[PDB]
């Protein structure tokens, strides 16, 4: 006896999740590329993807809260830690010596924070 707008909402959440999964695939590939190349050009592309994910994941996260709950506080705290990490990554890429495995770790941390944004 399920209502239409209930189903529509669930499908909306599902598609948004799927878009996030597709973006995370790109993010994984670019984070790997950046770990290998270690150029500001690859950093630029990485952070433009990550920044796009954050936007879409917060939007999904806040809607899912209104279906149960972790809190806006938590979601925002994760976003703030992502920002912190991104700036620390920029630094590590800009610094003179530059190790691919440490860079890999840094992006794997970010991804760990990223997937926790929405739920």
């Amino acid at each position: 006896g399920v209502s239409f707008s209930e189903v529509m909402g669930k499908q909306r959440d599902e598609k948004a999740y799927e878009r996030l999964q597709a973006l995370m695939s790109k993010i994984d590939d670019q984070g790997k590329l950046l770990s290998e190349t270690r150029t500001i050009e690859e950093l630029r592309k990485y952070k433009e993807l990550v920044k796009e994910f954050v936007g879409d994941a917060v939007e999904l996260g806040l809607r899912l809260e209104e279906r149960n709950r972790r809190g806006r506080t938590k979601i925002y705290k994760i976003v703030k830690e992502v920002d912190r990490k991104l700036l620390d990554l920029t630094d590590a890429v800009l610094a003179k010596e530059k190790k691919g495995l440490d860079i890999l770790n840094m992006v794997g941390e970010i991804k760990g924070l990223l997937i926790n944004i929405y739920a």
